[PDB]
């Protein structure tokens, strides 16, 4: 019973003649790796660049005969991982990774182990920064759908098949929540088999159904979006005859409306299509427009009205101080309906 | 008497064949590695991030038969680092390391001695920047607890096992501070076992509780944010004819109240919860809001008001601007009591 | 039939003499390289910096006789990529560059097959960070045309030649969009030979005709500095009474002119021209500064007019006020067609 | 006479026996390392991070018997700095590195010569982002002490020391000036002897006393910080009349005193104490709350105020009028003159 | 007729003993190497930092006797750069480097040729990150002077010796313009031979004469600077009535040129002295502090005028308002004089 390295001596070096330069079933079939990932940390989603960074254990199986034995009593051998650079390994990347590394820390954080029947067990952490492309037409009320796919890059299909093993193929740790998001529990497991102008390539990608949390996006820009709504109607209960309150009233809730819309994107992709929070932002910069020419005409219609005449405009003047009153906050309520069922059925 | 080396010679190469790709004691108990750290640099506490960077001196001790001696006179041999990539090591990582890194300036920052009955005291520097959600509640008065946990990667619990030592198995640096936090002196130090679909991982992890510092948070958020509740008031000891002033004063301390809310907020996560911090900005926010509509009420009920009757609602109307004087500096200041002790008993 | 690599070893190895340090057909016709790429990753088109960010699979042939082979049957042995550091392969930069990398996740993202008759097929993965320098006269609605080229850097023309392969040098992946651009579908290949004072080198380069897309800056930039141009209108509507109020607004609608003028620069290069959206927010920042004036001649002209004359003042005080409702509104909107006409034929 | 790496053949290969494994005078008194840097890039003073980034060359010198040599007839060989991976080197490190790095453009940046009684002479570049924990009680004002210090990693006291060399041990390049601070020329050097519960390590370290320009805090904070006292001041030389003049004065100059405060901090850590810029910008806060107030207190008094009673007030409301223009600007000038002069003796 | 590396082989391994640890012409003169540098990318002239990028082409040539050849018939043997970590190589490195690195992709950017007699031809893509110490005193006209210098750091003056060959000793790529500056053709060579405690060591340095456009500087801060200037001038056409309007004007108009006054440093170093930029940002404050205070004086004069008497202060009171119309407009022209023309003849 010599130990394990010096069998492993029997297993990888120069006896037996293993090559770790050619695949497993070589002029045969192709190689039939099974894979699946658990998720340590998930999160940073990005949307001014689209993408987010996973930190994943990349679990690989096949079977290899040449890494038979029969010698041995036990059933595994969880070698070292510097027995990782010497036996074959598929050479799965990541068709999106933006930028990917191990994890080198008081050891390469590699996992090896050999069953009697030559499957190997093949474990390591990644960080990863994956592409997806975000669609924010609805942006608060949007449900984001960002992938991973796993594609071989020099091995065509008829020698290197990728599949997903039906126990499992994407595990999460426990307590993994995201500040912005909730990790929807079905998780899409489907193919995406490429050609080049090279051939036919194996991948697999897993789809993870992100949706945002309507907390924040609530707080911050529809609320204080709201108030200097209702501050614009503060000028309908004041006079016709302070012309600086209700001017500097409407022209200060104008243009801080103003700000508060290019601050509804400060951390976005400059798109080009309208958003969902655009239309908010554009309709309460109506409103707010509005109420400062409500009185533009009040001002102006009080100011051109003999004696019989110039109250005649008063009450015409006047009776639009008090439709304005009602005619904003019902108008903004049936919009503000329409609104957000037309984003709760979306 | 040799040099060392050269006994080392003796003690690592062919000689004696020392293996140092299986672990010691194999096929035995598992290897009992007690951990301590000593803590040079904290801090760089992010939470936009909620993650932290720490500086590090990991001790590992662990026994290994293979390395006994008793051939050279003392009882211990602190070696070269050199002589660190020859004898076996536990692979010790970091579940939450969020990206880490030795030190290589003018050494490999390392330390290596090994006693005559084979103990191994294995230390080195490292620094890395720890995932820890933060809990945002309560957020200028909270509490954060931080963790770090050291895991195995490729040896399960029955052939490796981690501990604390337990004489003072987390040491801190004589005059270490943090700007924002303070560390508290009790560390908590419980177990972690992990279950994967490989197997159950040794794991120990360390509690480090954090607590805020008021101050600067009470200078540029708390203050700012009273005083222009307090300019809110001087809206009442002005006539109610100066629709110019009130107004503008209620106006421009009702925006100003609107931008502070969001830049108490710039260097936070988009959490969907409520915080602490966000009542008083709201509350704040609902004052100010108001003395704008308290003039509202008296500009409008002024000038609704044969004779006999224009001056009975004058008396109404300042009745107004007199309770206004006490009301809201009063109403604010009992808030303001339920506020901070809710937050002294939470 | 032994295995590949011992067929390689043949191939490769002291046998045969293969030296990887010198090209092929030495000393007799240049090396001819046929180059083609595949984008997988397009976009981060930076304006501060004028680069931008790629993705591409570059994919090299030339012949190499040495690597003739007619002892395996098949027609090509699509090697492991670690026979990639023994077989020559041509210098290839990008004369660009500004930084780039391999991509070492998993494997090193590399394919090589060669064919019986020497044919080479080398591709790798590859991140670049390419310099273009944007030409930023008429800015959104400009046409952008960033280059990639591909020099040799120690092999003059007379030993190595590129070229591009006539079946599709530069494919695109499928679903691939940008967020501020569009690529057009025709992309120019041709010649850059360089020159300098050690000899003539080859070079080629692919010139991608980026788009701006509209969208984003008509939301945030152009409407939003419409609003502010009529608000300035509203002060024509209020009597010759309101000094506060006209005053108020035209200053408070010439400073938010101001603030977005710079605002539309601030994520953009200190260049020293004059751009498209410069003159829209100069012009813009024109009509509002007039507005400003336009009540500065009523106030003065009124205020300087016996009791015949004051209202002989009043007249053309009052004739300025209406004309201006409507020589604004028009001289504005016929700029209005002069400056869009000028880039929907630029 | 040989060349002289064939005559260090003889003095590091396996003739002779030298092993880099072990210090110099082993088993015997520790290694006596005198240290000297010099110093060419510093700067970079972080204060939200509280470190900073020098770039020195690092000499060190000991004697290695070894490393004798007579057949050589010069004094000294400056070898090529590939012999440095052969001889023995101390394990300096930097007990507050924060992250450090070498320098390999084009070399190495490498210096090692070797004198016939065995003086070893070692320097080599490197980039240092040094720790230095910030003291800003008074801030514009203060004097900063930012370290760096040399320790062992591996070898206790009794086995290496270094030490100062008593002829310069701090150089700096000629003209070496930084943009915010200046750099005292007397530089402390004093021991560090650190104790962990593995042994007692040799340090030493060097005290740079840094100390602000008050050029720049001079023109963005305290000037504008003053005019805008002034301002708050010429709501007195208006008659007690202007409503909006004076309130609307009073509070665009208290807001905008309020964003220069939260300005004045920016590019500052969270920490939790009051420092000396905190209290000028409080001070000049709380003048403008008091003009704000002042006029509080006039329009309310003349507004209170037979017709004998009336204008009895008018001169009591009047009389403050003229107090207050002697009152604050001397007020805030004998404040002015603690402030300054509180710092000028601290 | 071997193969080169062959005849290589010849060259540079054990057979004739070359030894690439010792510098050609050993024990004799130094060697005289001389250098120039092609400029491919210049910029990003950062000013926070004081440095800048550039990526250049490093020629470096030197006579090596060792390297001769007369058996190969042609007269230079442009070799593979793996050639190149086998030769002497000048330990060339850039005295303010601030960071550097080479350039990997596809190949080490390395070129390498030999000449029969000897001469050898290096060159090497380098990207550095040059510090230059920016002098801002006049900041928008100013002219830098950043510079690039090549030391050596192990070989000492008698030993090895730059120079810069003196046919163009400086290229730079054709279509080579930057974007805030332009680059002056006339480009210095100088000699820079420093000396520290360990010796002299040879250094060399090219003075490349920065020099800003002033396009941008002028679009962004001096006209918007001047339009809130002449909005100043405004509070002149308008009664001594409106009290709201005026004061409204000036201090809307002096705020405003206050964080223009700050916006005018955002990315600027906290340098302590003042700069031409400042001094305009400071005179504009002090015309609009002036018309501030120019208004302070009418209210206050007309204010304080039996009924002889109110009228004989009126014209005095409006003598000043028709004044200031002329004294204004026409003092800041002739301070606009001595400030352009200053900074034309500096
Ligand atoms: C990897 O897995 C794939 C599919 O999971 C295997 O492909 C199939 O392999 C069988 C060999 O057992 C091939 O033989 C076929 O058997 C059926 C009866 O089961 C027979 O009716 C067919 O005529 C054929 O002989 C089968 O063609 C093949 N199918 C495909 C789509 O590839 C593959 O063999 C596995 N390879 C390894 C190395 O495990
Ligand atoms: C590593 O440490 C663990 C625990 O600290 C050791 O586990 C224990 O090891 C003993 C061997 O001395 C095992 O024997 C047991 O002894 C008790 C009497 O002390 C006896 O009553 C039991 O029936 C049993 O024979 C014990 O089972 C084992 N317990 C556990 C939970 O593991 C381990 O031996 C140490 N290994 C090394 C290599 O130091
Ligand atoms: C690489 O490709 C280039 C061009 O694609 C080849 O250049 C040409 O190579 C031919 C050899 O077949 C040279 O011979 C010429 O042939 C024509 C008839 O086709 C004859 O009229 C000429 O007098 C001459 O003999 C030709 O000069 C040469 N032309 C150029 C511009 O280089 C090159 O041979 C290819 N090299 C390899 C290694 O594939
Ligand atoms: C490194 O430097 C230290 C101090 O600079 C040296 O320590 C001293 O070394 C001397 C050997 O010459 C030891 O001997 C002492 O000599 C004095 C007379 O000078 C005698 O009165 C004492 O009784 C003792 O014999 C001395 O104890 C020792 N002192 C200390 C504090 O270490 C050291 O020898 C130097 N080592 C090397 C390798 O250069
Ligand atoms: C590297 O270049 C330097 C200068 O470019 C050379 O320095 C000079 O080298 C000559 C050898 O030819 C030395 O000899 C001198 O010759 C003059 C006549 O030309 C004679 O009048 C002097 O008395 C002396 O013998 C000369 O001293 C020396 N000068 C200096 C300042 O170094 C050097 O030789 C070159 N080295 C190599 C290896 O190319």
């Amino acid at each position: 019973p010599m130990p394990p390295s010096e069998f492993l001596d029997k297993l990888m070096g120069k006896v037996s003649g293993y090559d770790a330069r050619i695949r497993p079933n070589f002029k045969g079939p192709p190689v039939n790796v099974t894979c699946n990932i658990f998720i340590n940390s998930f999160g940073s989603i990005a949307e001014t660049t689209m993408d987010y960074r996973v930190n994943i254990f990349l679990r690989q199986q096949w079977n290899d005969p040449r890494l038979a034995y029969s010698e041995y009593p036990d059933d595994s051998l969880d070698l070292d991982p510097s027995m990782l650079d010497s036996i074959w390994k598929p050479d799965l990347f990541f068709a999106n990774e933006k930028g990917a590394n191990f994890h080198e820390v008081t050891t390469d954080n590699k996992l090896l182990r050999i069953s009697k029947n030559g499957n190997v067990l093949y474990s390591i952490r990644i960080t990863l920064v994956l592409a997806c492309p975000m669609d924010l037409k609805n942006f608060p009320m949007d449900v984001q759908t960002c992938i991973m796919q796993l594609e071989s890059f020099g091995y065509t299909m008829n020698d290197l098949i990728f599949e997903w093993d039906e126990k499992g193929a994407v595990q999460v740790a426990d307590g993994l929540t995201l500040p912005q998001f909730i990790l929807k529990e079905e998780k899409d497991l489907r193919y995406c088999t490429k050609h080049y102008n090279t051939g036919k390539f194996t991948c697999i990608e897993a789809r993870f159904h992100l949706e945002r949390q309507m907390g924040y996006y609530l707080i911050q820009m529809y609320i204080p979006s709201l108030l200097i709504v209702i501050l614009s109607w503060v000028s309908f209960w004041i006079n016709m005859d302070a012309a600086p309150a209700r001017v500097g009233l409407g022209i200060t809730t104008v243009l801080t409306m103003t700000t508060q819309s290019s601050g509804s994107r400060a951390s976005l992709p400059k798109v080009s299509y309208v958003k969902a929070i655009d239309i908010w932002m554009a309709v309460c910069l109506l409103f707010v427009f509005s109420a400062l020419l409500e009185y533009a005409a009040v001002n102006f219609i009080a100011r051109q009205h003999v004696e019989e005449m110039r109250k005649l405009f008063i009450s015409r003047a006047k009776r639009i101080d008090t439709v304005s009153r009602v005619a904003f906050p019902l108008v903004f309520l049936i919009f503000n309906i329409f609104y957000w069922i037309t984003y709760k059925i979306i």
